[PDB]
C-alpha cells in the first residue's frame, strides 16, 4: 500500500495527564503524515489483554494491562509512506534511556513503564491493532493538499 | 455547573482547514497549556444533515450553503473541554469570528486570515455548548477521569 | 532607566506544572537581564511580610499558606520599565481578564493559581528585592545584546 | 483583495538578535504568501526617501543612519488585508504599548529598537515595494494552501 | 576557520509547506551568521550546472525540472565548520535515514521532497555560492554574538 | 541511590555564553520536559577560586586558565536535577563536549558551535556529581518537595 500504509498509535495515560497530546500530534503532523483516525477512549482490560497478547507470559503483562486501562488514552491512525517504521523512529526505543534526544521518548520520558506512547511494530501488527481499536467508519479518507509536496 | 463551576464544558471543533494545514496539535496544545481538561475527542466526517442543525441559526444567511458544504468537505476534530468558565475562556483563546479582528495571541489571530476559513469553532454560550455537545457526541464518549493537574490549576 | 529592577517569583504551581523554563524564556526573549535567581522554600513569616498590604483580605491566610507550601523560583530582572512591562507580560491578577499572549492568559484559569508574582511598582520592587535577596546575590553584567535593545 | 501586498523589513536589531526566522515563521503561520525576500544593506539615500514622511520629526536623521548601519531583511508578503493585519501582528510603534502576542510586545522594549518595519497603508506599501525591489524580484507561485486559506 | 561559508537552499516544497522561517531559525539558534538571502526562481541552465556532479544519475532530469518549477530561498551561512555542521542539521539525503532532531528527520518523508539543499564540501560551497549569488549580495556585518560563540 | 535509583542527582550549570545568548529558559525547559526534578537553582558570579577547584582535573590542559577566566566572565546558572539515571541522561541531552560532534536534538547540537563556548556543564559521573554538588551548593539549598509529576514519570 506504499503511501497508503497505516499505523496505530496511542498516547498512553501518562501522555494525557502530562498534557502532551498536542505536542505528540504536532510531531506527526509536522513530519507529513496524514491523520486518519482519532479518539479519546478508556480501554477495557479485555481489549488491552488482546492488544498485548504477544507479551502475555512476561512478568509485567498484568500491570501493563491494568495501567493502560486506568485512565484515558488517545487512539490514532496515521497514514503515509513507511509510516509504521518511521513512527517507531520518531517515538524512540522502548526504554527511554536508549532513545536519543529528538525522539519523543528521548525528549519527554525516563522509564520504560511510563513511556508516553504506543506505536505498532510492523505492518501486520498495525493491521491487527487498527482493527482492534477502531471501527471502519472511524477511519477517514481525505485528499491531502500537502501530498504533492511530500511525495513524488 | 454551580457547585464550583469547574465542570462546565464547551464544544470545540477543528474545521477542515485546520486539519489540512496541520494545526490540530497546535490547537490542542493551546487548550492543554491553559489547563482545561479534555473529556472527549474524535475525528469525524460530518454529514450535511448534522451541520444544518449545528448552523441552524445561520439558516437564512447568504453563506449558509457554502459553509455546510465546506464543513462537510473534509475531516473535523470534534472535542469537549472542561473547566471553570471554559465556554467564555475558549472563545477568548480562539478570538473574533473574523480573523482580521482577532488579536495576535489568539488562535485565529495567529493562524488564519479569512472569516470563511477560520480554523475552529467554539460554543458561544453555555446553552449552545449543551446543545452542541449533545448533537456531536454520545454520552458514553464524554469521559470521567481524575486530573492530576487540577490541584495546581484550582484553588 | 535601563538599570530599573523588578522582583518576580514563579509560584509553587509554576514549578509543579514545569513552566519555569517557559516563564524565564519569555523575559529573556523580551530583552530583560536576569540579575538574580534562586529556588527557595519561603517561610510563612517572609510571605506575611511580602503580602503585608493584603493582611486584612479574606484570602491572605490561604495565599500565605499556599505560597509557603512548595518551592518558588525567586528572580530579579533588570531593564527599562521592567516593573510595568513585566506586569503586562504576566497579565491581570484574575486570569479570566488576562488576554491570550500573557503568561496568565496562556497558562492559568483561577486567581488563586496564577503562576507568578511581579512587583506592582518601583517602590514595591525595591522592598521585595531587599526582602528576598542579599546584596551579593544581585549580579552586574555587561549585556552583549544591549546595543540592540536600547537606543 | 487576496493579491494585496505589503513591504516588511527586519531591522538591524532583528538580524543581530537572530530573530529573522522567528519573524518569518509568524507570517507563514498566519497564512500569508512570501513573494520577495532579500538580505541587503540600504543606502542613506534610499532610506531618506523610504522615511520621507518623517523628515520633520526630530529622530529622522538618527533613524536613517541606524537603518543604513547594518543588514536588513527586506520582504514582500501577499494576502487579504495583509497591510493592516501585518501591522497588527507587529504591534504598536512603541513596544511599551504593544501587547504580548505581537512581535514588538514579545521581543522589544524601546521605540528605536523595534525589530521590524511594516508598511502603514496599501499606497505606502506600493511605494515601498517599488523603492526596495526590482520588478523581477517579486515572484508568482501557485499556493498549495490557497484553497484552505480563502473561500 | 570561522569565516567558512556554505550555500543552503530551501527547495520548493519547503516554501510551499511554509517552513522557511522554521529552517532559518534552526541555523540562527545554532549561532551561524546569515550573510546572503534571496527568494528566487532558478533557471534550468543554472540548475544543470548546480547539479552537474549528478548528471549521469537517473533522477538528474527530474531533479533539475523540479528545482526550476517554483521558488526557492537561497542562502549563505557563515561560521566554523558550517558546511559539515549544516549537513548534520539537515540530515541524510533520504529522510527515512535521517534521525529525529534533523530537519529532514523532523519534517520529511521521501528523497524527492527533502526540503533543503546544503553544500557537501567547502569547495562545492565556494562553487555554489558563486553560481547563485553576486559578490555584492554577500554582506559583511559585525556579529554582536561572536564573542559568545567563539574563543 | 540503590533503592530505586530515582534520587540520583547531577550538577548542571549554564555557562556565561548561555546567559548572554538568552538560552537559560530553553535549557531549563528541556530538563523540565524530560521529567527530572529541579532541586536546587541559583545565579552566581563564580569566583576564580571555586572554578579552579571545579576544573582541578583539567589543570594540566593548555586551555585551563582560559576556561577559568571565561567561567568568571559573566553569570552562571547553577542547578541540581534529580531522577533515575539523571547523570548519564543529562550528558546525553547536552551532547558531546565538542558541539561539532553533538547530534541535532541535543542542547549543544542545536545551540552552539565551538568547544570553548559550549553553553552548559553536566557532571560526567555519579562521583563527580557528588563532588560538584557539594562544591557549588549548601545542603540547605537542596530542596525536598513533593513532585506531582512523579506519578506519571515512574512506574
Ligand atoms: N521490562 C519492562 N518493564 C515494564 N514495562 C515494559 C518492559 N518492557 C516493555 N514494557 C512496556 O510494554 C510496552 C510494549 O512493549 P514493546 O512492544 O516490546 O515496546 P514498544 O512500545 O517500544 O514497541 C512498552 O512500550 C512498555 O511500556
Ligand atoms: N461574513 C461571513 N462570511 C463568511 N463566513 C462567515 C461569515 N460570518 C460567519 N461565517 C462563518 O460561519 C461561522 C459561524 O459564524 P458565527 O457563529 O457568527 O462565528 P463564530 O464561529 O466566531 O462563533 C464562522 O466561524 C465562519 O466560519
Ligand atoms: N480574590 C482572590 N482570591 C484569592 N487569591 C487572590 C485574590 N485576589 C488576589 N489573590 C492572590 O493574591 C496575589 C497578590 O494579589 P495582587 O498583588 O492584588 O495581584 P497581582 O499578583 O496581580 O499583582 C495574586 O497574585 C493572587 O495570587
Ligand atoms: N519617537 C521616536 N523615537 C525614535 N524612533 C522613533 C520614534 N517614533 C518612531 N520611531 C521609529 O521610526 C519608525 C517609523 O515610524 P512610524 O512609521 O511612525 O511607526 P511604525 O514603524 O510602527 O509604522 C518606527 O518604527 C521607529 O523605529
Ligand atoms: N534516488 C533519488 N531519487 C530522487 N531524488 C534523489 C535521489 N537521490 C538524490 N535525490 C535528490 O538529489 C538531491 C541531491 O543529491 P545529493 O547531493 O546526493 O544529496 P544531499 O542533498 O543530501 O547532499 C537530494 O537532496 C535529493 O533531493
Ligand atoms: N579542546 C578544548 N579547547 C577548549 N576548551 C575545551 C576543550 N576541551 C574542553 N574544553 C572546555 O572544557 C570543558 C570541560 O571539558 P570536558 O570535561 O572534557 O567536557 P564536558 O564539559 O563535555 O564534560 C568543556 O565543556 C569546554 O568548555
Amino acid at each position: 500500500t506504499g503511501a497508503h500504509e497505516r499505523t496505530f498509535l496511542a498516547v498512553k495515560p501518562d501522555g494525557v495527564q502530562r498534557r502532551l497530546v498536542g505536542e505528540i500530534v504536532r510531531r506527526f503532523e509536522r513530519k507529513g503524515f496524514k491523520l486518519v483516525a482519532l479518539k479519546l477512549v478508556q480501554a477495557s482490560e479485555e481489549l488491552l489483554r488482546e492488544h498485548y497478547a504477544e507479551l502475555r507470559e512476561r512478568p509485567f503483562y498484568g500491570r501493563l494491562v491494568k495501567y493502560m486501562a486506568s485512565g484515558p488514552v488517545v487512539a490514532m491512525v496515521w497514514q503515509g509512506l513507511d509510516v509504521v517504521r518511521t513512527s517507531r523512529a520518531l517515538i524512540g526505543a522502548t526504554n527511554p534511556a536508549d532513545a536519543p534526544p529528538g525522539t519523543i521518548r528521548g525528549d519527554f520520558c525516563i522509564e520504560v513503564g511510563k513511556n508516553l506512547i504506543h506505536g505498532s511494530d510492523s505492518v501486520e501488527s498495525a493491521r491487527r491493532e487498527i482493527a482492534l481499536w477502531f471501527r471502519a467508519d472511524e477511519l477517514l479518507c481525505w485528499e491531502d493538499s500537502a501530498g504533492h509536496w511530500l511525495y513524488e
